[PDB]
Parts: structure tokens; sequence; C-alpha cells
RNA sequence: CGUCGUCAGCUCGUGCCGUGAGGUGUUGGGUUAAGUCCCGCAACGAGCGCAACCCCCGCCGUUAGUUGCCAGCGGUUCGG
């Protein structure tokens, strides 16, 4: 909530090629080949994205944070497991929202599984299973690691490159999910309901947003947190 | 019942794409006797198949000696 001047590389977007029109509105110029976000109108969207979050999160809204551009996973994969708001973190199914009932009989195999081997039925049945089950259970957590958490359908999305997770944001349009998401100079600015103009290459850009935004929710929940252990994600 | 053919296939449910017939999945890369498995993927699963569970042949044990052996000894018309 004091990220005004700490914006330090969020600024930095794509080259001059690889870009979208749509989000010239939110670029202040071109300093040597590379679109430079407007600081201005970043912080205008933030405004409103932020006053989004907290309204939907003081009422105890669901937001499911998707990110795969292989930048952001580390970070989602802990900002999401920060306050309970789920995440998809490996690669996003095709169907996860749209056909929610069948990922969700997925799910309960997952923790059909867990109650196995918690169960000592694990010796019974020989090792064959005992090594079937065991790597479907691997793929399982690899996969719906974060996704389990969803016992309906979310109330919200978060992104971080709408570009490579189109698909979710497809699916999210269809049931009417609002999109909350990162977008950048390669990305459609129409799809996305609550922009946040900033970077999704850059480390130190995502963990700022989405450490601040975890800290809004959970501040509107009370109980403010303890700063994310992310920083030491920068390697 | 024969046949393609023990050939590796044929489909469905939901989702997605297309005005529609349909497509996707079932394509792809690696692998296998195999749609076998792995990885990838707008697909996620499932059914009939594949394989497995059945039988026979291979090694060993337990249980049991009207089949077997001077393995072990005695008798022997010396033929368990
Ligand atoms: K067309
Ligand atoms: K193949
Ligand atoms: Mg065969
Ligand atoms: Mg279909
Ligand atoms: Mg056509
Ligand atoms: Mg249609
Ligand atoms: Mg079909
Ligand atoms: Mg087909
Ligand atoms: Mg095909
Ligand atoms: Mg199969
Ligand atoms: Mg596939
Ligand atoms: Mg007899
Ligand atoms: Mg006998």
């Amino acid at each position: 909530t004091v990220k005004e001047l700490l914006e330090a590389g969020v600024h930095f977007g794509h080259e001059r090629k690889r870009w979208n029109p749509k989000f010239a509105r939110y670029i202040y110029a071109e300093r040597n080949g590379i679109h430079i976000i407007d600081l201005q109108k970043t912080m205008e969207e933030l405004e409103r994205t932020f006053r989004f979050i907290e309204d939907l999160a003081m009422r105890g809204g669901t937001i499911l944070f998707v990110g795969t551009k292989k930048q952001a996973q580390d970070i989602v994969r802990m900002e999401a497991e920060r306050a309970g708001m789920p995440y998809v973190n490996q690669r996003w199914l095709g169907g996860m929202l749209t056909n929610f009932k069948t990922i969700s009989q997925r799910v309960h195999r997952l923790e059909e599984l867990e109650a196995l081997f918690a169960s000592p039925e694990i010796e019974e049945r020989p090792k064959k299973e005992q090594v079937r089950l065991k790597h479907e259970l691997e793929r399982l957590q690899k996969y719906l690691s974060g996704f389990r958490l969803l016992k309906r359908l979310p109330d919200a999305i978060f992104v971080v490159d709408p570009t490579k997770e189109a698909i979710a944001v497809r699916e999210a349009r269809k049931l009417f999910i609002p999109v909350i998401a990162l977008a950048d100079t390669d990305s459609d600015p129409d799809l996305v309901d609550y922009i946040i103009p900033g970077n999704d290459d850059a480390i130190r850009s995502i963990q700022l947003i989405l450490s601040r935004a975890v800290d809004l929710i959970i501040q509107a929940r009370g109980g403010v947190v303890e700063p994310s252990p992310s920083y030491a994600l920068v390697q």
C-alpha cells in the first residue's frame, strides 16, 4: 500500500515488437527500442484494482492465482500458500473452470489416494499398485497442488501473464468471473477486468505486486501478517 | 461359427473449436508384443479391447505313503 516510489523495475516492458496496440494507452514512451509503462496510469489502475481486491477479500471471497511463466512459479506457489486463496502452478489444465466437476472428481481421487496411503491398506495389493498409485499421487500433487482448495468456482482469478495464461482468461470470461491480471505490453487489456500494467518477466515486479496484494488480502480480513518470505527467492 | 485378426484398435461422458457434417481427446516426441508406459498438449476422465486374474510345463517347500529305493540293514525261490 506504499508502493508509490518503490516501483523499481516494473516500468520495463517488452521490446518494440511482440506488443499489442491496445496497450498503447498504458505506455509512457519508448527508450532504446523498449516500451516503458506509464508510471501514472499504473497507480491510477492500481487504486481501482486493489480497491476491488479489498472489497472481495473483506467479504470472504476466493481468488485463484494462475502463474506458469517459469518466472513466477516459485512466487505464486507461496503467495497463495499464504491466505487460503488457491493457485495453479505447473500448467493450466483445459477445463479447470468450465469442466470444473471433472477436475473436482480428479481432486476426489487425489484425496482418496491420500487416504489410502494414510490407512494400513498400503501393503495389500502388492508393490505393482504401490508404485502405480505412488506415481499417480505424485503427479496429482504436482498438478493439483493449490487447485485442491477450490470447493466451488472461484469469485475471481489473478493472472501473471494473460497472454501466456490466455486459456484461463477465456474460461473466466465464459463464466462471468472477474479477471485480475498483471498485464504487460504483449497482452490485450480489454479482456482484463482489473488491469495491473506492470512487468511479467522480471522477478522483482511479480514479487512486489503479489506480495503487496496478498498483504492487502490479509489486511482486509484483519491480522496483518509478517512480510512474505519470497525475497530469498531472488537467488 | 468362420473371417479380416491376438490385428492395436473402436468409442463414450463432460469441456473446448466449427454455421454445420465433424474435430479435439485417440495427434505429437520417446518406448513397447500392444491406444504398453513416459513426456508434452484444450483437454480431463471413462468403457469395450491390450495386459493381468485361470490352466499346463519349468525350481523348491509343506502335508500324505497299496507308487517308489541293499538310498538302509536282515531274509532272498536274489523278481522291491
Ligand atoms: K469461420
Ligand atoms: K505417439
Ligand atoms: Mg496382442
Ligand atoms: Mg466430445
Ligand atoms: Mg471450418
Ligand atoms: Mg458450437
Ligand atoms: Mg467425438
Ligand atoms: Mg477421433
Ligand atoms: Mg487426429
Ligand atoms: Mg490403455
Ligand atoms: Mg494427450
Ligand atoms: Mg491303489
Ligand atoms: Mg501309494
